[PDB]
């Protein structure tokens, strides 16, 4: 059924906050994670989704966290709210 898999985390700003301890040195800075729909493990650069509950690491230089999104948790309803499936399927569909 649909409804956030962390409701505590729904709000953006909620989101936010948890990346205080967020390794600085990586290309993927907090306000970009959290409005993908993440927000911070506390461990690494661990990731969980607040509607999806899907977890992503390992950040590499080239990882936009939208498609990351996309192409792990394609599942996400709320990737499906904020890009639409179509994203999703073009995530899906790219060669690299
Ligand atoms: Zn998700």
């Amino acid at each position: 059924n649909y409804f956030p898999q962390y409701p505590e985390y729904a709000i953006e700003t909620a989101r936010l906050r948890t990346f205080e301890a967020w390794p600085r040195n990586l290309k993927q800075k907090p306000h970009q994670l959290a409005e993908a729909g993440f927000f911070y493990t506390g461990v690494g650069d661990r990731v969980r989704c607040f509607s999806c509950g899907g977890g992503l690491m390992d950040w590499n230089d080239n990882d936009e966290p939208w498609e990351q999104h996309a192409l792990w948790l394609s599942q996400c309803r709320f990737v499906k709210l904020m890009k639409g499936q179509l994203y999703i399927d073009t995530v899906a569909a790219k060669p690299v």
